[PDB]
């Protein structure tokens, strides 16, 4: 026949072929590799997006890495010695604008570290899923939880109520509890705990949250900025025309002064030149490219858009350059000059700490992690089992037990390595749609991830206007779940709308879920009471 | 039979009864009055909401009404005479925080004027609709266009790119053009210009915009504020713990100073005490009341909630008092002391100006008004005609011509009196659902509006935490249109998502529409080109 056919048959007739039940599932070797390659092309974008989002979280280092600065910027701190000249001792404000150089270097190092951590976690998760449960699924850090971890639990540059290490501890404990409950089979009861409309609309809320994040400044293509009256208006003015804000003390005559201890914000206000930022238009070009590649049903759209924007952004003397002419820019260009490197985890490894188990926000974050993971994992796993045609009449696909256990173990390992919890990817559908049916798909994707590493230097130079449209379009894809809501029934409509609008506005998933559940319960209280009272017997 | 029956028969057998075709439509006198009363109860909330929203727009008066102020607040300007003491000449900054007293008095007077203007415009529109076209519909200022006029075209306290008078001129010209195009039957040709997904999702976008407005500080119940990092987080701290922001010039060492000419913002940042403002909880109580009244299908829910919140807020020495102990509070309490008054429009009457016809934003606002009015009026009028069973097979209900003409004339009259465009209300369905079929419903609603006036003093004391949930729930009701989108087709999904997310984030309807249409057109260029080229003959 053909060498492809000899290879297929030889693998099919081997012990390893029987291990994964190749013959019984009607595919031998080459369908598996094609499915794996398609899956990797579909979901490679995590490699950049997750690293960027987690790097913006501030990393493991604190004010201790802020160097003392001079009184005048023109004098370097080492030479800051003279009359009326002194050194400023770093404070909390060193972490924020204007950022201390030491913190910037720490942040870049943590960015590299997190890239490597993501790659390793995804590889190990894929291997475990492929081997223990023997299914053709792919695992990697979740998009929905990335931003919740980076911008809400920890905050921008560690401005949140939970320290990074305690956040990793929370993720670890959540993974352990998930493994426990999956083992003892209470999972269905907890999944039924949440009301239907909140469960349906939480995904749309998270999609809107990601879309909003993609429209900010230090996360995406700009186009949204501060306004003194409406608090949000049309950004995308040139970077040279952006200024910061500070808190002041008003009065009853018109005087104003700066409030000591004001937490200065970044460049968020535009003074002139709206809709003139070249980075915004480059991001728009990338967005349109990804949109076409999606509409024509071409796999790997987001990678093509990201790569085009990044390649354009690698030139050195442009307005959209990823290497601006300063010290940090020169260091970044130096690193990017070497194409391949083997970076080694140094700080994020084993960075757990159980100090903050007392704080309420700790348990809030843990419970939010737990519920999001339970619901999404169960739903996506059952959907993919349906897509592969493994579901029997009773509704189970045999190997569900070990699939859930493997997902929980992967979550725990990701927690240990220092990344947001890992999950199964809907992108795996592509592999199923290509004919792959056994665990070789997962191992192929794992090998492709292992190939991805060795390229840390190139993946470290992704600007926000490259991340951008990927996040926006992930939100677009996630929004499709709104249809399952009966919008004509107020008792079901109101909680869903609250859930959708609270997440992107309060900028926090937990508050959206809490508001939705509270509104649902308050609305249904009368029905609960009447039903229970008729059950008692006073009413009919 | 019964006096009700004699009255019914006597009216039915009279000339006036034949004028509205009473017998032909199977209702004589009392079904009409019941339908009118139900309609008025359903849609009375406009009386407060429209007045508040348009009053926040700043009115017709400019910095010329800012009085000169003293150097120290403890000295009144009249006595501001002494060493090192002087008078500050008002500039633009007088209009904003800290607001000059004269502008506050002007704003209150404009609020009263706008209340009376809304009442008169709604009355005249209802009368014209009921008489010329002879249908049981109700007219009043639109909710969606209210906020677009008040917060986007003109801006908060006249901070927009269009002067209030020129905005009224734009509304006038838009109404005239609508009348012209409707007269010639060319309306349906324009109505097909907008793509389907944009038309479908614009209503959901406007609903989200209203919901966002209802969650702000000077428009609703708070709960959304400013944050240096995420730009939006969880507000509803006590008013005593809110501070303002100002622009600042940073450096490369950590120094900061104020920027001359900074446009100070209102109290938007919370320093401590989150989720502790009593006004927020009172608004939540009103929201829950309205939600119950809606779920149980009780007419007049929003009025009951507004009235409860206002009645609680009318007390004098509480944290949620609508009369705080100052000069303006005392004046407002003085006015509210007299229950009934006959206020006469003094400024907003005949306030047109055609100076700015050159500006592009003028035409942007005009076209946005025109398209919103065209689409909404056509759709709602046809839906209400269907609901009453007047539609024939061909799809017309006879009196459509004069209905559209009456709506256009009402828009023009509203423009003359100084309010946002007037439209037909979906709430009229209630009157139809009760059995009303003729023009007596409109005249009854007009009489009820005429009754509403004479109560300007009471309607003038509505706080934001009373307006609040009404806006939020109007957004909830509007959101129901998302279902008509095929979320699985990207070429139709992406433009709709862009339209939905751009309106509430950029805080402008026109930009959302422009973005949606642009994305739609750019997405389909390949299809248009291929189709036209195959039409030419090169391809097959
Ligand atoms: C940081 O450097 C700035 C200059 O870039 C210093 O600005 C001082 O304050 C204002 C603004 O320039 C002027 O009136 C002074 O003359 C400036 N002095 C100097 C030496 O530039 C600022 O003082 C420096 N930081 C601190 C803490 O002083
Ligand atoms: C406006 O009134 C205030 C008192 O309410 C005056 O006091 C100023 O207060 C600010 C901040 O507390 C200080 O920075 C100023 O030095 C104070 N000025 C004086 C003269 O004491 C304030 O001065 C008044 N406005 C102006 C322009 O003087
Ligand atoms: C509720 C959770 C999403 C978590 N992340 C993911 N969950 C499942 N598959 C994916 N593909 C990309 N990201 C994901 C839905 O937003
Ligand atoms: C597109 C337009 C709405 C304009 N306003 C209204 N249009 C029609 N009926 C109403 N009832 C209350 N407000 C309205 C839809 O938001």
């Amino acid at each position: 026949p053909k060498l492809l056919n000899r290879l297929n048959t030889y693998v099919g007739s081997s012990r390893v072929g029987k291990r994964f039940k190749l013959a019984e599932r009607n595919s031998t070797f080459t369908t598996e590799l094609r499915a794996g390659t398609a899956t990797f092309l579909t979901m490679a974008y995590i490699l950049a997006v997750n690293a960027s989002i987690l790097s913006d979280s501030g990393g493991t280092c604190s004010v201790s890495d802020c160097i003392p600065l001079c009184s005048n910027p023109a004098i370097e701190p080492s030479q800051c010695t003279g009359p009326g000249l002194r050194l400023i001792q770093p404070d909390v404000s060193c972490k924020f604008n204007p950022v201390n150089p030491g913190y910037a270097a720490c942040v870049e190092e943590i960015r590299k570290d997190l890239i490597v951590a993501t790659v390793a976690a995804s590889l190990i998760g894929c291997v475990i899923m492929g081997l223990m449960a023997n299914l053709p699924l792919a695992l990697a850090p979740g998009m929905g939880t990335n931003a919740y971890f980076a911008y809400t639990v920890v905050g921008f540059h560690g401005s949140g109520s939970i320290s990074y290490r305690t956040a990793l501890a929370a993720v670890f404990i959540e993974g352990l509890i998930f493994l426990f409950i999956s083992a003892i089979g209470f999972r269905a009861k907890l999944a039924k705990l949440v009301p239907k409309p909140v469960r349906i609309s939480s995904s749309a809320g998270i999609g809107l949250f990601l879309a909003f994040i993609g429209l900010q400044n230090n996360q995406g293509i700009g186009l949204v900025g501060y306004s003194p009256s409406t608090l949000v208006t049309l950004a995308a003015c040139p970077a040279s025309s952006r200024i910061s804000l500070a808190p002041v003390i008003t009065s009853a005559n018109g005087t104003v002064s700066l409030l000591a201890g004001g937490s200065v914000s970044g460049d968020i206000m535009c003074i002139h030149g709206r809709m003139e930022s070249p980075t915004f238009w480059l991001g728009i070009v990338g967005f349109v490219i990804i949109a076409y590649c999606l509409v024509k049903n071409v796999k790997g759209a987001m990678i093509y858009g990201i790569v085009f924007v990044t390649a354009v952004s690698w030139f050195r003397n442009t307005e959209v350059t990823a290497f601006p002419n300063t010290s940090a820019g020169d260091a970044a260009h130096d690193y990017f000059k070497k194409i391949v490197d083997v970076h080694v985890i140094k700080h994020t490894a084993g960075a757990l700490s159980f100090s903050g188990i007392n704080k309420g926000h700790f348990w809030e974050a843990l419970v939010t992690f737990l519920y999001v993971d339970i619901l999404d994992t169960t739903g996506t796993l059952y959907s993919m089992a349906r897509f592969a045609g493994f579901v029997d009449e009773k509704g189970d696909f045999a190997g569900q037990y070990f699939a859930f256990m493997s997902d929980a173990s992967a979550i725990v390992i990701g927690s240990l390595l220092g990344t947001s919890p890992v999950t199964v990817f809907i992108e795996s559908s592509t592999g199923i749609r290509e004919g792959g049916r056994t665990g070789l798909t997962a191992i192929t994707v794992a090998v492709y991830f292992l190939l991805a590493m060795f390229f840390t230097p190139l993946l470290a130079s992704i600007p926000a206007w490259a991340v951008g449209p990927p996040l926006i379009l992930v939100g677009v894809m996630m929004m499709k779940s709104v249809t399952e809501i009966d919008w004509e029934d107020m008792r079901e409509a109101i909680p869903a709308f609250v859930t959708m609008i609270l997440m992107p506005l309060t900028y926090s998933v937990a508050y959206g879920l809490i508001g939705g559940i509270g509104s649902y319960v308050v609305l249904h209280l009368w029905d609960w009471g009447e039903e229970g009272l008729v059950k008692l017997g006073f009413l009919k």
